[PDB]
């Protein structure tokens, strides 16, 4: 990629944990406007949704989810990106939660008022991505709510993407390698506090391989750290060999790049996030 408007991060400790292959950390420059999105969605929730209470989304001590994942985000989509990813941890926290009147019709002024900003910014490609959006708006085998998704659409609207139809079959399935890697690595760095907050009242991989091999946690997490690294191995061998042909269209291209720093940033956010940190847990999170 052509780097732009992100900054490669030194992080020692990736090195020694060996969930990412060695893909480079690289951060957004913007890390201010991911903020500033961020503090705008809790505004927006809590005067049309909710009470916000223990909640910890994308944020973190030096970046942001979206900085370190989508780090070639265009700097002027950069507030509106982290905005609706926000708004997407918001979300699935209180659909978790729930699975009133005023809260829902809340959530669809916020939800509009989010796409006329996306419309003005780039009317295509939002077209693209709330497609894609729509759905959200025993063994680990058949563990696995298409959130490929939400995050394809936020790739390609965050980076001006357009993937031609006729690439769209083959880049989503090549683009699975890396989101099993990334999600693997996710429910690896969440079941302590998903446990905690189940414990005190879980669709986990750590949970599910405990189930399946009768094991304990830390059996289970060095199963499922085993699976991330045949994942991420996989990925980073099928987007060289893709660049190196240099077939593909530039776009899915740097789709398929992002998805490298996908899962290094993600994994960098895991170790230090507060939403997944015991330290700040609380009884009665809201949502
Ligand atoms: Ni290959």
């Amino acid at each position: 990629m052509d780097f732009k408007y992100s900054r490669e991060l030194k992080l020692e400790s990736l090195d020694a944990l060996n969930l990412t292959e060695g893909i480079p950390l690289r951060v957004n420059e913007n890390i201010d406007l991911e903020f500033r999105g961020i503090e705008r969605a809790h505004s927006d929730w809590e005067r049309y949704v909710g009470k916000l209470n223990g909640f910890h989304g994308g944020r973190g001590p030096q970046f942001g989810f979206v900085s370190a994942c989508i780090p070639e985000c265009l700097p002027e989509r950069m507030e509106t990106v982290s905005y609706a990813n926000e708004f997407a941890f918001l979300h699935d926290d209180m659909t978790d939660a729930a699975s009133a009147r005023s809260s829902a019709s809340g959530k669809q002024q916020m939800q509009a008022k989010l796409l006329l900003e996306m419309l003005s910014i780039d009317r295509e490609r939002t077209m693209v991505t709330i497609k894609a959006w729509a759905d959200f708006m025993d063994e680990y085998i058949p563990y696995r709510d298409c959130g490929e998704k939400f995050w394809f659409g936020l790739v390609t609207f965050a980076m001006a993407l357009s993937i031609p139809e006729q690439e769209l079959e083959l880049v989503q399935r090549l683009a699975q390698n890396a989101y099993l890697a990334a999600g693997l690595t996710n429910d690896l760095y969440s079941y302590e506090k998903e446990q905690l907050v189940a414990e005190r009242s879980v669709f986990n991989a750590i949970a599910v391989i405990m189930q399946e091999h009768s094991v304990s946690i830390s059996e289970a997490e060095d199963i499922c750290r085993g699976r991330i690294r045949e994942y991420a191995a996989k990925y980073v061998r099928d987007v060289a060999d893709l660049r190196a042909k240099n077939e593909l269209s530039r776009d899915s291209l740097a789709y398929l790049e992002t998805g490298l720093y996908g899962i290094s940033g993600s994994t960098a956010w895991n170790l230090d996030c507060p939403r997944y940190q015991v330290s700040t847990f609380v009884d009665f999170k809201t949502p």
